[PDB]
Order: structure tokens, then sequence, then C-alpha cells
């Protein structure tokens, strides 16, 4: 059954699958798209980072007035690059090919993960796992400023076989050229060998041939049970225990994320990338285009889940071995079946679906935000969105300097209780003490008790609740959540994830918590964004029960096998891979931008990247505390472009596409099940 | 005539003309801002820097640390005020651009010129003794996409556009040589508050087509008929402050710190009249979109007000309604015959005014406020707005379209700290203060000149030796060349032509941060500072202690007898000074900079700070605040005005990689000029 692994060559060569592993397609290694000044990344370990047809601009931009614009602004694409020497001038048409990494997508017989030693040692695979390749721990990237992204440390995409200081190239979309720029920065996990635990990082500048001995090593491992894994966090100084019917792989320290070059990139707390075997206030170094790397020389941060230990009365930063009292511990566990989280949005703890068993219960944790670096958020189907201890301040901030503290702008967001009758009523402002756990949505983490436990999410893009495919089991129905804009950070749910299908609607489904153990509901200026229906656009915002005709409905279904989207990048519907069968066809939906810092995007292998109805404005903006929703000219949708008339490295030609011609310029897709 | 300059934009293809006896200095094209390396650097539409003599879709060059500059090689943008021409269906190129670029003129005026805003449908009268030059609509902010954009100073004539347009600017893709209008472009205009009580909830509205004009605040641009320099003064209390001696009251109002629209905070300098609004409201503006619809208080935007010492309610719930009166600081706007400056001691000593200057008030050195994911609002350190009479850990309160205000945890303040002489070039000592804050806050004095009007000039040596004043100029102080502070990941700059960029005492951390619960923190987090650097050689690794001084540019602040501007040739030729002006120095046209993270900033093109005497591809250094070490990084970019000598105006820029050995020959030149 179709567990899918993606391999990147970091060269002009197309990589190969192993024997036994069936090749699904080959392509070009896509890192991220910069659309309307918003960076939307693909996971390098996922099939969505392997794009069959190259273009410097494989996307189309669509606005609120039935006009789409191709290659009409200043959007960029970023691709993993090769070992070719850095050119003096930007490269154009077929010379580009020498600089774009190639990739292959393969079906593996069992789960595949990356493990990281955080040292010069190559880490071993866990018992019952075997190595596929070894490499270097690739953590984050920025092209310029804080525009960039980062990898999940559980993902094979965080383990690149070739260490390169500049591992990606930047393409000017409409100019059709690609180049390297001095601001391009890579961030790699650092070799912590023999470092003094909890003491100040020993700053280093490293050059040329000595760089590699300072990079953390990794191995990508496949299970020989299909070997699904997850993390569990104690939120205390005590190491937690793996739940019944799961086996301990390793213990560690709870990594929430990293803030490099003023961009926070989180590690999902359900994944093994949130459980580091070695704690440090600075887990990574930066590497520049002149083959110099700097460790703890400038001003970057790490974020760790914390304990309930109080700040000292002096409120001075914590340093030295005192830090041990403040950092949460974790374990990584292996299970024969998949793990999910369910959120009630009520005081009721949700029950596990029929056929599943409860691993733990907790509180619905949505995101943490920071000042002027964005934030770090959880997938609402991940166990990381279900923390067993409610905390106003669940995350502590640490610096290259070697100290950590709670700083005032650190905020947390949790799903709130929404009584059924209150869904379409204006949120009522409330300030609460952080021991009032009765205002916080409850959650349950479940493993499947043979079906491995795959969930499919479908969005109707209408007022009608959609049905599961025949033979699939309906688990719940809900409303199509796209993202929450909280303290001016946009945290998305992928539309293929059950986390985008929330059972209860509200213009404000979250509350925020801050310092002094105080939480606030509907007390500031937050907003939420939902996939919308086919209803006519209103002349002014809609309010309370009128909102219901503009919110897409959804259903979450349990399916016997894996599901992916495939994209033709042409006007034709793509066939499913050999051995897979189609569930629905649609239009290739990549990313979106909106007012302020608003934006997000879909994984290209996710069913969320395949919407059945093409809509230039597929989502609506809800004013959180006002209880009203509306469409705005600041909303943009990005779809994969129909490249049928283009050569791979041909420069995009500007096109303004009007009315009924828009759909003919949009890539088609099919959602397929093994 | 001392060389006071007024800038007018026609919002049309026709070049505008100067008033009666006003002498024309030059004409040009109306530059709004430049988006370089994903950083927006704006020109003040009321200043000569917004009037650029030679158009290009990309009039700038990008230079890096590794011996290469790039022209038209990335995805940089320019934004220009536009005309009344109909919006095209697709981007326009080459000569088709011309009909869409507003023209401008720079004129010499005999006296000070300001904008006054009614915040109503009524055109405000000029203050007694002032004469109107034009009337218009109150233009506050703009965004092109996301939170990239900027805003006007409400004292500036640039906040008073004669023609109201929902889309008053056009966007040019630098390297493609095309310009266009995009659906995400938004303008923000001050709102007509005629039918509303000040502390009642904003009554949200959606306004269509023909009714939009009647909801826009009106303004008049006024010239003094004394030259009538003005300043604001804030009480930080509900009491209306008094105008100091030898100054006269123009109006009283409420202390506006800034606005946060589409997730971009744009401050009003607290020394300028734009920080003193006649009418308070939690939502002073509306947004207007490209489809001729405006929305007032329908979505989620903010205003920022200087606050009183009134305690938050113990419940910590937001404040609403009549209760808001207790929290909003009051202000006055005063006129004076001479100019106003602030001096900062960086110590517990209160500084004395220079010889020939008289003290108006004393206070504490206020640098900036930061907010979460919208940036921050900062003060010019020579402005009286950088000298607040009362220290406050939380000097600013945040207000919403909803009609409520509160302090929120992410709202932080930054103050200049005490730096002893012996603390310079030493690693900062961490300190968390729960009491005795004033032991670590710099003191300041606001002075007016006692005839010379008190014009101050700043020179940067780009060396470790202090530069000299031009003869006839009086030296007031010397210092170190501060470019910007990166605090809570907001970059707040000092213009290199402002005396605020000349800091008497160096530290890798010259500020401390204060926040909720009345706690201040020095060297406690991860802040950093950027200084103009020297001619010294690039180090192989970060420098420390006795090595840092050779890398920090020195500066001098001098009093000049007449006004001083930079002029730019936009060619390899050194430009002549205007008729009746004489040159002080020559140099290279320095527009903006970007660095790690959210780091960046830029110079006003009429400021001497836009004219550096030495070209350096990496003209500044990055100091790690708490570590006390400084270094150069590949993330540092400098932007210079480009040599357009052989470019036709609407010609498409040609990509060029420019290697060391010819970088200087592609850089516009400048001369800094003083009125005779
Ligand atoms: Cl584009
Ligand atoms: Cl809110
Ligand atoms: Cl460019
Ligand atoms: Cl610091
Ligand atoms: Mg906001
Ligand atoms: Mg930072």
């Amino acid at each position: 059954t179709g567990i899918l692994i993606t391999r990147h060559s970091q060269s002009e060569t197309v990589p190969a699958c192993s024997a036994g592993h069936t090749e699904l397609w080959t392509g070009y290694s896509l890192l991220y798209v910069d659309g309307n000044d918003y960076a939307h990344n693909q996971d390098l370990g996922s099939p969505g980072s392997c794009v069959p047809r190259f273009s410097t601009l494989p996307v189309l931009s669509c606005g609120q007035n039935n006009v789409c614009n191709y290659a009409s602004r200043n959007d960029k694409t970023f691709w993993l690059t090769t070992n070719a020497a850095i050119p003096m001038m930007p490269v154009e048409n077929i010379e580009i090919r020498q600089y774009i990494s190639r990739c292959v997508v393969c079906e593996a017989p069992a789960n595949v993960i990356a493990v990281h030693s955080q040292t010069i040692e190559v880490p071993d695979c866990p018992n019952g796992w075997e190595g596929l390749w070894i490499g270097y721990s690739f953590l984050m990237h920025t092209a310029v400023g804080n525009g960039g992204g980062g990898q999940a440390l559980q993902s094979p995409g965080s383990c690149l076989e070739d260490f390169r200081a500049t591992p990606f190239i930047e393409c000017n979309g409409a100019k059709g050229t690609c180049h390297f720029y001095e601001t391009m920065t890579s961030f790699w996990m650092y070799n912590l060998e023999s470092s003094q635990p909890f003491e100040r990082p020993q700053q280093q500048t490293i050059k040329a041939g000595e760089r590699q001995s300072h990079v953390s090593r990794c191995q990508v491992c496949m299970k020989n049970s299909r070997g699904f894994i997850f993390a569990r966090h104690s939120q205390s100084v005590h190491v937690p225990q793996c739940p019944a019917n799961t086996n301990l792989l390793w213990e560690g320290y709870s990594l929430s994320g990293n803030v490099a070059a003023s961009r926070a990139v989180g590690q999902d707390l359900g994944q093994s990338g949130s459980c580091m075997m070695r704690f440090t206030t600075m887990p990574y170094m930066l590497c520049d285009i002149t083959n110099v790397c700097h460790f703890a020389q400038n001003n970057d941060d790490s974020l760790w889940l914390s304990t309930a230990e109080p700040m000292p009365m002096t409120m001075t930063p914590i340093q030295g071995r005192d830090l041990m009292k403040y950092i949460s511990r974790c374990v990584v566990c292996e299970t024969t079946t998949r793990i999910i989280a369910l959120h009630s949005q009520s005081m009721s703890i949700p029950d596990c679906p029929g056929g599943w068993e409860e691993m733990w219960t907790g509180y619905s944790y949505f995101m943490s935000t920071l000042d002027n670096v964005g934030g770090v958020g959880q997938n609402l189907v991940s166990p990381g969105s279900c923390l067993e201890e409610f905390r106003a301040q669940p995350v502590i901030e640490c610096h290259g300097h070697g100290r950590c503290n709670y700083y005032d702008a650190l905020a947390s967001f949790w799903l709130t209780v929404i009584e059924e009758q209150d869904q379409f009523v204006q949120p009522r402002q409330q300030t609460l003490k952080a021991d009032f756990t009765s205002k916080i949505s409850r959650c349950t983490v479940c493993r499947r008790r043979y079906l491995t436990g795959i969930l499919i999410t479908r969005h109707s893009q209408s007022e009608t609740v959609p049905a599961c495919s025949a033979g699939h089991t309906e688990l719940w129905t809900g409303y199509s959540l796209l993202y929450v804009d909280g303290n001016d950070y946009a945290h998305n749910q992928d539309l293929g994830s059950p986390g985008s299908c929330v059972p209860r609607f509200s213009t404000l489904p979250v509350l925020s918590c801050g310092q002094n153990n105080v939480c606030n509901y509907a007390s500031r200026n937050d907003k939420t964004f939902w996939l919308t229906t086919n209803a006519a656009i209103p002349m002014m915002p809609v309010e309370n029960i009128e909102i219901r005709q503009y919110i897409s409905r959804c259903v979450v279904c349990e399916a016997p096998a894996n599901v992916i989207a495939v994209h033709s990048q042409t006007i034709e519907v793509p066939d499913c891979p050999n051995g897979w069968e189609g569930l629905w066809i649609g239009y290739s939906f990549l990313m979106h931008t909106a007012v302020g810092n608003g934006g997000g995007g879909q994984a290209l292998q996710s069913p969320g990247s395949c919407l059945e109805d093409f809509r230039a404005t597929p989502f609506i903006e809800c004013n959180g505390a006002k209880g009203t929703c509306h469409f705005y000219e600041t909303m943009t949708s990005f779809w994969m472009y129909n490249l049928e008339s283009s050569q791979p490295f041909e420069r995009p030609q500007q096109q303004t596409i009007k009315a009924g011609e828009r759909q003919s310029h949009v890539s088609r897709c099919q959602v397929c099940m093994k």
C-alpha cells in the first residue's frame, strides 16, 4: 500500500528508486514559491516537492474580479540546485537545466523517517528499521530578508545527501532567469560533540573544507508493522512514557521550532523532529555563499516546549544548568497503525472513532506567535495539537547567547469552546485566568486498533455537507477552515488534512494567552479565513446566521488505503498512477494571499491541492470579534498553470486572462487512492 | 530666504508650477517608494526627495559584499504617484508608461509650510497668520501587496493630495520595465468624523463610487506669512500641555503615535504636528480599493495613541467608550521663530542646550515602540518627539476599529540607556530592572534657537577620525554613525543627514527594552545594532574589544547659517548646486540598505545622508548587541541610485552584472549644497 518517498539528486541526474520500490514519476525539485510577497514551501520529503514540468513560473495569480494574471508581477520560484559552479550572470532558457535538481517519487512498503545525530556521528536506524541513505541535517533557508522556510526534522527532506552552502537557486518568474544571490543563506543542524550540556554555545567561524565536520549527520530509515511514529511530550523535567501498544524509539528534549534570520519555523509537536536527543540554545549554524559558516556569532533563536517551573522572582534570563528545570522532555514512539487527534471545540472530550483506541486526552493547542518573526503552529490532526497540560506560556525562547526566558510578545493560541447554538453568534469578549481550563477545547489522541487508519477530507465548496465515498466510513462533518490570523501571523490547516474540517463554526475559534497567566477571547483584532461556497458575492459584510451560506462544509472519512493528488500541469485530467483509482477530479490549487501577512498554501500531493470547483476567490475573511465576514480585493488565489504550450525552460509570457478563459489556463488534477 | 523648499505633485502628466515669488529649483517624477530586496523604503511626498529628475522603472543598483553589484537582476519594484489616466488591462511598457507617472516641482519658499487636517468634510482654515497654498484630501497610508507599503507624515504637505484617487500610485516591475495596477493595491485616507462623538464606537460603513469623496477628511497646505517653524508637545496625561515661552499656540489635540493598517505600523513623529489630532477616534481612517469601494472599520486595523499613566483595570479587559478619555494623552502644536532640537546625554545628567539655544523642557530619551508582526514606530533622535517628559514602560496604547483600546503583551518600548564613557566598546552587562528604571535611562533636553534659525548638519567620516565642520558652521557635538537599531526584530533607522544618526557614545546596545508588568531589560534578549563603517579592512571573523573602534564611522553635528540639501545627478557627473546655493561636499547617491532578517532602511533623497563621500559596497557593520562583537555578513546589501546617463526615460532596464573595477562608474553622484 502506497507510502510515498521522494528523493532529490542535487544534480542534473534523475535519481532512482530502490529495487522493489515502484517509481511513480520523476521531476524537478521545488523548494518554495514566493507569490505576492508570501513564501509557500513544499516539504522536500513529500511528493509535492517533485514537479514533473519545470517553469520559472508554474503558477497563475487570480484576483477578486474574474481576471487572472500570468507572469504579470514579480513572483519567484525556488528549486534545489546542483553541484554546478555558481555563474556570474543569471542563466536563461536551457542553461537553467544545469542548475535544477531532479527528483523521483517512489512507493515504499513501510513508513520512512529521518533521524539526526546532532553530531559528526552518522545516526543508526532504530531496531526494525533499515537505512536508505545518509546525509546532512538541512534545517532552514532564506533567500533574502526573512523570506524562506524550513524542513520538518522527521521528514527525509531534512536529510540531504550532499552538503551545499547554497543548496537552492532563485528564479525570477516573469524574466525566466535563475541566479544565486549573496543574501541566500542555508541553516544546518550543528555538530554538538562534547559540548557542555546547558552551557553557553561556543561560537565558531568555520571556512571551506572544515565546514562538513561541523554539520549534524542524518540517516533516512525505512521500517522493516508499517512503523508509524509520533512524539509525546511531558511538559516537565520527567521523561514521558510511550502509551500502551507503542514502543520507545528514543527520549529527548521538546523542540518547538527555530527562529533564524527573523523567520520562525516550527517542528510539529506530533513528529519526531520535535524530540531532539541533545538540548542546546543554538542547535544550528548559518552557511553563506562564500563557503563560510557561523555558529552562534549573530542573533538567532530556538524555541522549546517548557515545564511549569516559574520564572525566578528577578525575572532575569535563565542560563547554565538551571535551564534543565525549564525544558520539557519527550519520547518518540513507534506504532503499527496511524495516530490522529480529534478536537471537540467543547467541554466534552471527544471519543475515538469506532475501531480506534485512546492514547491520551488533553487541550487543543493551535499555535504560538512571536514579535515580527511570525509564529509556529500545529496540524489539528497531529498529536502535537493535543497537549496534555494547558499552559498560557507553553514555549520558552532561547538564544545563541546561551540563555532562555519568557519574553512578553510570546503568545499561545488554543481552540475555544463553541456551544452549538453559539456558532453563528458574535463572539463575546472575555478575559480569563489561565487556570480556567473549562473555556479550552478538549482533544483526544487515538491510534487505530488490517486498516492502518488513513483519513480523507472532502470540501463541498457549498452549503451542503458532502458524503464519503462508498465503502469509506464517515468520522465527522464540519466547516472548511483555511487559516487563522492571530497576532498578525497566518497559521493554516492543509485542506487535505482533517484539521481543516472543524465540527463547529465561529468567526473566532481560538483564544490567546499571554504573560501573567491571563487569557483573552475576542479581545484584540484577529480574523479567520474559511473556504467559501458558490453563493453570489455580497455587496457588504454578512453577519451572524447569514454567514452560513458562505462557509464550505466538509466531511472526514476513514479509507482503506493511501490517497494523493496528481497534477497534469495541462488542460487534461491526469490519470492516476498505475494501480491507483480516482476519487475526484478538480483544479490545481497551490497557495493564497490576503490582507497583511495573510497567506498559505497546499502540499502538492495533498487532496487539498485539488479543488473540484475552480473559484477565483475560494475563501472568505471573517472579522473575528465583529462576527462578520466579507470578500476583499486584497485576496489572491494561486493555481498551477497550464504549461501545455511551453518548453521546460521557455520564459513565461505575460497574459491577462478574462472571465470564462480563466479555467482553460489552470492545471487539472485527480485525487487517487491506492 | 534660507532655502526652505516646497514640493508639489501634479498627479498628472503635466509638470506643475511654483507659486508667486517661489523660485523653481528642479522638476521631476513623483517617487513614492522603492521595494528593494523585499524591503519598502518610502520618500516623504512633501519633501524634495520624492521629486526625482530622471525616471526609470529601476533607478537603483544593488551591491553585495563579494565584489559584485547587480543591476536589474532580481525582482525589485518602484512605486510612483500616478495620474488620472484610465487603468490599463495589462502592464504598460516603454513610452506607454509616461501617461501614468505624476510630475513634480521643487520650489524655494520664504517661510515654513505645513498641512492641516480637519478630520471632517470641511476644508480646514489655515492658522491665523498663515496663508493657503492648496487644499486637498488627507492621504495617510498605502500598501501594494501584503503589508508592503508606507505612509505620510500628517504635518507634511505630502499627506494632502489635491486629487482623491482610490489607487493614487502605480507599481513598476524594475527589470521588466513595465508598470501596472494590481487588485491588492490599497490606499488609506483619514475619515470624515463630522457625525460622531469622539469616544463613541466607530460606526462601520461600506462606501461606493460617488459617495466616497464625502467620507474623506479634508486638508489645506499652509505657508506662514517669523518663518513659523512648528512642533508638537505632549502631556502624557489628560491635561492639555502649554506652549513653552517664546512660542505660540496653534491648536490643541490628542496624541497620535501611529496607525497599523494591513499589518503595517506607520508612526507619526511625536515632534511633528501629525502627532496631534484635533479629534480622537479608535479608527481615524478608512481603506479604499481599486474597484472604487471604501470600507470604514469593517475589517481589522488599528491606531496607536500616546497614553496617560491611568492604570489598566485589574480585570485586564479592553477599555471602551467614555472610559477611553482617561487613557489618551493630550497635546498642543506651537509655532516659533526658530527651529527645535533634542539633545541626549546617554547618562543621568540632563544635557545643557548649546550656546545660543534655550531650554523648553527636559525628559527621557524615547527611541521606539515595537509590536508583534507589524513592525514598530520610532522617533528621530533630533526631534523633540524623542524627548518625553515622563518615563513609561508602556507609553503607547493600541486601539481597534472595534472601538476599544488596551495594552497588549507584545507592545514594547525602547529608550536610550545610560552609556558611560568607559562602557564604550565593552560587552554590555545584562540587567533586568523591576525598579529604579531611571538609573538606566538617558536624559534629554529640548532646545530652541534664541537671525540664525538653528539649522543642524551632520557629516560622517566613514573613518575612525572625527570629521570637521565646514568653516562658518559651529560644531555642536561629535559621535558615532548610527544607521539603525534592530529591536524585537523591527529595524528603526536614523536618517544619516539627521543629527539623530550621530550618537555621542558608542555601544553595541545603546537602548534598553521595557514592557508589561513594569519591567525593563538591558541586553536580555537578542537585539543588534548597525553602524556606518570605516575604510578599515574586512576582518576574517567577528571583531571584539579594542578591534571594534577602527570599524565604527565617526560623525560631527554642526550648526549651519542656511538650509542644506543633497542634489543627485543620476549620472556619473557631479551635479551642480542650484542657483544661489554653494557646495559643501560631493559623493555617491546612497538610497537604501537591507540586511539580515527584517533589517533595512533608507535615506531621504534630499538629505545629506543620501550623499556618502566614499563608495563602499558594504558601508555598514552589524554589532551583536549582547555579545559585544561586530562583523560583516553576506546578507548585507547596499542600494545606490543608478547612473542613468545613457538610458532613455522609459527604456527597459538592461540586466547587468557589474564586477569590482567598474562598480563606481555605475553609481549616481551627488553634491550637498547650502543656500548661499
Ligand atoms: Cl510574476
Ligand atoms: Cl479578537
Ligand atoms: Cl531587479
Ligand atoms: Cl539583547
Ligand atoms: Mg493586527
Ligand atoms: Mg530576533
